[PDB]
């Protein structure tokens, strides 16, 4: 103990107890939202927000892991701070998972197991919400919206030549 040189005989002051809690910050509460403002927005060029090829994603908008997603190309992925999962967070927020993105009914779902800083889905508190197109949901202190093909139906249509 106080190793890394014991030469650097400095401390902060006392104290050694320091992340007993998994980190908080941030959630949905008090920042990031503010305001019911809803982004919509397709991904630049598309095919990975409208996506039916048997997978669809929540993906973490902004929130400060953010740039994350949950594949729900698997049957269910846990989502939050992961070693091993899929939707890692930063690793350090949530209690391990804030959710498993559950796919029963061939609905890909959030569970809420409760997370670290906290969970909401829309600014609400849910059980099991469904990967929806648009809607954001909330993992410990980071902003992740579902995108996916499904939708209203896909009718299909190669026939669009002005």
């Amino acid at each position: 103990v106080t190793d890394m040189n014991p030469d650097i005989e400095k401390d902060q002051t006392s104290d050694e107890v320091t992340v007993e809690t998994t980190s908080v910050f941030r959630a949905d509460f008090l920042s990031e939202l503010d305001a019911p403002a809803q982004a919509g927005t397709e991904s630049a060029v598309s095919g990975v927000e409208g996506l039916p090829p048997g997978s669809a994603l929540l993906v973490v908008k902004r929130g400060p892991n953010a740039g994350s997603r949950f594949l729900l190309d698997q049957a269910i992925t846990s989502a939050g701070r992961h070693p091993d999962s899929d939707i890692f967070l930063d690793d350090v927020t949530v209690s391990r998972r804030h959710a498993e993105f559950r796919l029963e009914n061939n609905e890909f779902n959030v569970v809420d197991v409760g997370s670290l800083n906290g969970t909401y889905v829309n600014r609400e508190p849910v059980d099991s919400a469904v990967l929806a197109n648009g809607d954001e949901v909330q993992i410990g202190k980071f902003r992740l919206v579902f995108l996916t093909g499904p939708k209203q139906g896909e009718d299909d249509g190669s026939t669009g030549g002005p």
